[PDB]
């Protein structure tokens, strides 16, 4: 049918068919397609973000600097090929061709008070406050609070905070060389004791 | 049938087919509709809320300074998608397209004198004082009383207070790094006692 | 069919369902019609 039907938070794609350019169609319109703008799929929901979650699309579309997704000379929209895209609360966002969601609706990640989670790099990149990160760096999301899950940082593992109780100890084994709370140089597998009572 | 018959405080959902606006007409009209403003569903009893009682709406309609529903240039409402709505006692609300009932007519939550609301907020909000809240923070809605039951909290559990005669005590073991009741700050795990008399 | 193909030279009818309104849509254009331009006849000549 040459009449497409699409509901005011729904879109679609659509290919020119005689110049390759696929374009996401958005409502609200009683849309009419020629054969130079082909419906490639359904108005199907294309589900929002609620607050405080997030999605990963990847392949996201490049973005100006007054964050406005690009197009190219033939009219299709630039892409981000070699990266992927964290979304946060946001309106119903349209999906650009190309933009495939690579990880669809999903809560947040909150940690309890007395736990913290492994943090390891998975490529290098540069933090919020901008000091240095290498391509595989690990470090300690702390306790209670809400990580921002982020494309180029993975989460290893959730690390409960082990009970110390008052005359107890814990024998920590270091697995690198490092160094350690009060700052003594500790070689790998170099067995230690820590004695502060608490969490 | 082009004849449609809405009693007093009922309502139905229009499509316009032209342009996929969809809009909420509400009686009391016996209303005729073109295939410009076909029906959805039926004008089904749309049920209300009695007094001193909650209902959450998911997707709600966005509100202006005078809370007047918004529509978009299409005459689409707008909505909140990554929202819901705590509706208290009111009218017979319209449920304007998207707006979709959460979760249903229910009783509101009131406290016995000697129990205790375990509140955990889920999402980063202000309260009604307005100090700071975390993603996580909990804390205790207290005795005698009904909370208002809002969509960024939740009830974790229902604490009955422990009735210590005289001539007994309470072995508390707190579950984080924290303070009690004296002041003495408290480690995870360590066991403390209270004499306290009553409830 | 919703999509009506009116030739350069040539037009048509609608009515609107709604208002009673009979309107003549001349082309050139590949016209749209929900039913409130509902089409009365034919593209045909109109000589």
């Amino acid at each position: 049918e040459a009449i497409i039907r699409i509901p005011p938070y729904h879109y679609i794609h659509v290919l020119d068919q005689n110049s390759n350019v696929s374009r996401v169609e958005v409502g609200p319109k009683t849309y009419i397609r020629q054969d130079n703008e082909r419906v490639l799929f359904a108005p199907v929901r294309m589900v929002t973000v609620p607050p405080r979650h997030y999605c990963i699309v990847a392949n996201p579309v490049s973005r100006d600097t007054q964050s406005s997704v690009l197009f190219d000379i033939t009219g299709q929209v630039r892409l981000r090929h070699a990266d992927q895209e964290i979304r946060l609360a946001q309106d119903p966002f349209p999906l650009y061709p190309g933009e495939v969601l690579e990880k669809d609706i999903t809560p947040l990640q909150v940690v309890l008070p007395n736990t913290a989670l492994h943090l390891k790099a998975l490529l290098d990149f540069e933090d919020k406050n901008g000091d240095k990160v290498m391509a595989g760096d690990e470090w300690l999301f702390e306790g209670p609070g809400t990580y921002i899950p982020q494309k180029e940082v993975e989460v290893v593992e959730i690390i409960q905070a082990t009970v110390i109780k008052q005359n107890q100890a814990l024998r920590l084994r270091a697995r690198k060389e490092c160094f350690d709370r009060e700052g003594k140089g500790r070689v790998t597998g170099e067995e230690w004791l820590v004695r502060s009572v608490g969490a």
